[PDB]
């Protein structure tokens, strides 16, 4: 399946919303769903990866490669010096490494490695970006576009701007697909830069908890109370599926049956 493209250089709300829909429909297991929310496949599916190509206003591109099962970025490529340059995290090794290497940059064409000399966890990226928290890194359509120009085709770029590009790209592509609330935060602030509020970071950190809770809900009631945070950082207690369902776009894979609808 198809490489999904998003042009951040000439974007509209509607084009971003189409991109989210396309990404959610390619990523979801077509059979799996709980309370009408699509679920991601587990690790042994037919197609294990997705490629997402981003284009800046400079017309330069970066392609992200995502694990389909959890939408984590494994690496990215950019056109550099008439070669496909591939950038992979330092903890991707063996069979995954070379599925990544060869899917971003086919063997039959010139290529060159430029490693990411760290892993992709949010704590790691925040330290390389020089922040205590990622709410200090602003998000936005213009920022995503400008960050692509700073890396794509450049012989040298710092680990600080690469770790900031990956904090913006992971939240605007992967977290936005997992959560309709973070997608709606990008559309609400489409014409401006903005900081992720406390509900955006809390949902990102509790995607696995939320997915297990919904899956195990009986008749729409969560197994036990789920303590999340509101946009302003105050405590939010969730007791029923329909209370959290407007903010969720995709479920992590949870084994067993659940109420489909
Ligand atoms: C996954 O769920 C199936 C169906 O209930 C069950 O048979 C199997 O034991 C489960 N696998 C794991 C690893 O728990």
């Amino acid at each position: 399946i198809n490489t999904i493209t998003f042009d951040a250089g000439n974007a509209t709300i509607n084009k971003y919303a189409t991109f989210m829909e396309s990404l959610r429909n390619e990523a979801k297991d077509p059979s799996l769903k709980c309370y009408g929310i699509p679920m991601l496949p587990n690790t042994n599916s037919t197609i294990k990866y997705l490629l997402v190509k981003l284009q800046g206003a400079s017309l330069k591109t970066i392609t992200l490669m995502l694990r389909r099962n959890n939408l984590y970025v494994m690496g990215y490529s950019d056109p550099y010096d008439n070669k496909c340059r591939y950038h992979i995290f330092n903890d991707i090794k063996g069979t995954e490494y070379s599925d990544v290497e060869n899917t971003l940059c086919p063997s039959s064409n010139p290529r060159v490695a430029k490693p990411i000399n760290y892993n992709g966890l949010y704590p790691t990226l925040e330290k390389k970006a020089g922040v205590t928290s990622r709410n200090e890194v602003q998000l936005g359509i213009q920022i995503l576009s400008s960050d692509i120009g700073k890396i794509s085709g450049q012989g040298s770029f710092t680990e600080k701007i690469e770790a900031k590009f990956l904090l913006v790209a992971i939240q605007m592509v992967s977290e936005a697909a997992r959560f309709k609330y973070i997608e709606n935060q990008v559309k609400t602030n489409f014409n401006r830069d903005f900081s992720p509020n406390d509900k955006v970071l809390d949902l990102e950190e509790n995607w696995g908890k939320i997915s297990t809770a919904i899956h195990n809900s009986k008749n729409g009631a969560l197994p036990k109370p789920l303590e999340l945070k509101n946009a302003d950082g105050t405590k939010w207690i969730v007791l029923r599926v329909d209370e959290i369902k407007p903010d969720v776009g995709l479920l992590n894979y949870v084994n067993g049956t659940c109420q489909a609808t």
